[PDB]
């Protein structure tokens, strides 16, 4: 290769694309989101996100998350 330019603008970003690291990102930001917002509820934050205390639940087992609540 006799050129030796950067090529910054001829570099052409790959936007599309699904990953599971944003599905994990997004879901468990947006769980503990309500809950923060919820002042640390399941039922509330179920109710709030559109899930049931199962699915909500699930998630808080699989994403590790915390809330104080008795």
């Amino acid at each position: 290769t006799s050129s030796e330019l950067p090529e910054l603008l001829r570099k052409r970003e790959r936007k599309t694309g699904d990953l599971p690291k944003f599905i994990e990102e997004t879901e468990k930001k947006r769980i503990i989101e309500a809950l923060e917002k919820t002042g640390y509820v399941k039922s509330r934050a179920a109710k709030l996100l559109g899930y049931t205390l199962r699915q909500l639940d699930y998630r808080i087992k699989k994403y590790g998350i915390e809330l104080k609540k008795f």
